[PDB]
């Protein structure tokens, strides 16, 4: 920018017809592309850069900038990579990715990558809808998630989980997701056997708390068996031979989810106009001092009306509770 | 060493209008100045490779070719956010996320025709209005949670993202809010114009489950009532009131039935003379308890502490009540 | 003539040292070498040509010209996450996801000034504190959900995504977990410090909703009783306790059986009942109100699909049946 020229100037521009070899330019014009063009980025995988900077990094196989204070990260922001994963037992995901999961052949487990960066990021989803009979495992190896060192497994069909780093004290937890209930944290398995004779109801070497039964390794619903201090009893009969487990569980609820006390337990003698307050829907039940009863059959009510009709000239200080 | 086959520029060159360049290979910084412009390549074919970008004129996406995947919008996935004109159906478009004003009423959305694995749209309730007039999410041939069936969104403030599983599962909602029960709407069992006040209908064979919507708006769970075959409506319906009744099969997946257990105290007997009597496991809630068979509510039958796990009765207890302790933990 | 007007170079060329150039039209392959940087134009203007690509330096990001959104960032979906260190209140900003620890005490968060539709703020609960000590979101005077109140979260292992959505509605949520009800705080209906352990309170006005508040922490929604004006605390409090109760108003957003026989009556010498249709689990039966649990007054078996009721019935007696999942007849 001052005395005299110090490279050949062409004027008025210049062609090629084969590939040159530039150490960097400058532009101070638009970049084209005709047809057929294919342009790179260059590898590299360094800390330091300049901000405007753009790379590839053939470690991360991810298209990054450096950013004037987060320095390199994927450009123009991170998001699902998706990606259908083959079932098989134990599967290593890697930040970025997003996994569909056939749980259709049997359970599976999922470990995450080691973390790198606070808000790393791995999504699971229930491909198939087949974690309630089938779950999915999902194991921080050390690394630990909502505290606990140890693995979770989810059981609730069509199912998923962004879990994402949150840093060491507190570890992966899930940010976003779609039909979380109680994720479990399985304990130890109480009772593990191979059934001899066509068995129904079988004693515990201790009294399960909260269980989860596996049956030929699916996962019986928490209707097919009674429990009673120390024996499983179940509903319908198991088969000859049916390898089952037993396990008790800790529930860790990632999820969100009563009865009406009429004029706080004490009547008042000779009412049966039972106005409610708190306006609701259905309503088919109401107890009286211990014993309840059903609607239309023993109470009249209709939601319109808004209160509720009794039969029996109420007793005094009647300890009367209303459901919903 | 090896004569050259390239003239050599040693304090490199300079240009004063645009050059006309059968590609390069940068050795060196590739900086730009002042109203400099970057334009990358125009390509929508799939054979690529790793480390390569472009622009892709049939998507509106800028995409990477990468190790694994390939050509894919960088950095993965993007909600590109837009407000939809209400409209009774619009066909929606891959990468994009919809904002839905159903203020006007119903209306239904088409998914894109699915190139990859991976593809997903988002739809947001911006308006809270969905209850009142519910989304209809269409697959077309292509199935959603497994078969080509349309679905429809009936909860206030929904917002979920379709993404495609492939060929066989179909488009399956990977993330979102408020997600209650979808409902797949079966055959039209009943629709008519009430010509006077109409409180009741008769239906040609009774209905499992079902949507009721008047006036094209849909009616609360609450307001209609019915009873074998027979729809009974508190209010009354009003005359000239268009009026369709449809079964539908639910299909669910933002809950995660449970809530309560079933316990006993002393194996079923009653020890006799003890208001105090202490819980193995420690819960959540323990609202009431049953005694033989009759139930005893909270600050009515007793007390308790959820660290100590002690219920405390407020009447001296006798032998063989089948004390049964509720498991209110939910 | 038909001349050229520019040098033409058939082998191509060889540079040592940076060149000055009014740009190209590439009609090649774009190449680099081992220790190559590359960068982005800056520029601000909102005018492009699609397939233009950029780096915004007051933007800190890079954006590309898309035929339909205009200079938008590459990728979209960006979640930038960083660990918010607790105080009082803090501006957030659009594309970060903030964790949030209100392991000590509560924290305040304020949303952004908003700028296109689609501007968001990622905010997520890592040490499920909300329960206790909940978070509060404040979106200025932009409104978020058609108000333009703050708002407030008590779910425990809570995350959420906030989205604007245009001023009409403003500020809505489009992602996250457990987003249960937001609590809505109203006027402060209770403020006093506790001369001493007290097992209950009399409030000075009658409350439909509240959340109550005890030194610093939010007591949990089962630990209150409360009854008409009457709120009843079990166990009590300890003495020289500050508590405040707020009436609230609740928003939903996430929104996370029956049967009976002989004509809602009873017969004579039935020994059993054969079910109306094969279903699960079968818990009790209700019967002169004490309803009776299995294995306590009666069996059944799905598969045979019979209430085998383990004695006799006798003249004028109710009885109401319970089941366990879908039968679905």
């Amino acid at each position: 920018m001052a005395n005299k020229p110090t490279q050949p100037l062409f004027p008025m521009g210049l062609e090629t017809s084969e590939s040159s070899n530039i150490k960097g330019f400058n532009n101070s014009g638009t970049m084209e592309h005709s047809p057929g063009a294919v342009m790179t980025f260059p590898e590299d995988t360094e800390v330091t850069g300049l901000p405007s900077s753009v790379r590839y990094n053939p470690d991360s196989d991810e298209f990054e900038g450096y950013y004037e204070n987060g320095g390199w990260l994927s450009l123009g922001g991170g998001g699902i990579r998706w990606e259908t994963l083959p079932h098989a037992p134990s599967s290593n995901l890697l930040e970025g990715r997003g996994y569909l999961i056939n749980n259709t052949t049997g359970t599976s487990t999922v470990v995450l990558p080691s973390p790198t960066r606070i808000g790393d990021s791995v999504t699971i989803c229930d491909a198939y809808g087949k974690f309630a009979t089938y779950p999915l495992t999902v194991s921080p190896s050390g690394n630990n998630m909502y505290g606990s060192t140890e693995d979770m497994a989810i059981t609730t069909d069509n199912v998923s989980a962004t879990f994402t780093w949150s840093g060491p004290e507190q570890g992966w937890v899930i940010t976003s997701g779609v039909g979380l209930g109680q994720g479990r944290v399985y304990s130890r398995e109480i009772f593990t056997q191979i059934l001899a004779s066509e068995t129904s109801a079988v004693t515990l070497n201790t009294p399960p708390t909260i269980v989860d039964v596996y049956a030929d390794g699916k996962r019986l619903a928490e209707s097919k068996y009674s429990l009673d201090g120390n024996v499983i009893t179940f509903s319908p009969s198991l088969p000859a031979s049916t390898e089952l487990q037993v396990i008790e569980y800790t529930p860790i609820q990632l999820g969100n989810g009563i009865t009406w006390v009429y004029n706080g337990g004490s009547a008042i003698g000779g009412e049966t106009e039972i106005t409610l307050d708190i306006v609701v829907d259905d309503v088919p039940a109401i107890d009286i001092n211990g014993s309840r009863q059903y609607k239309n059959l023993g109470f009249t009510f209709d939601p319109l009306t808004s209160k509720i009709t009794l039969a029996q000239e109420l007793d005094a200080e009647d300890e009367v509770v209303v459901i919903i």
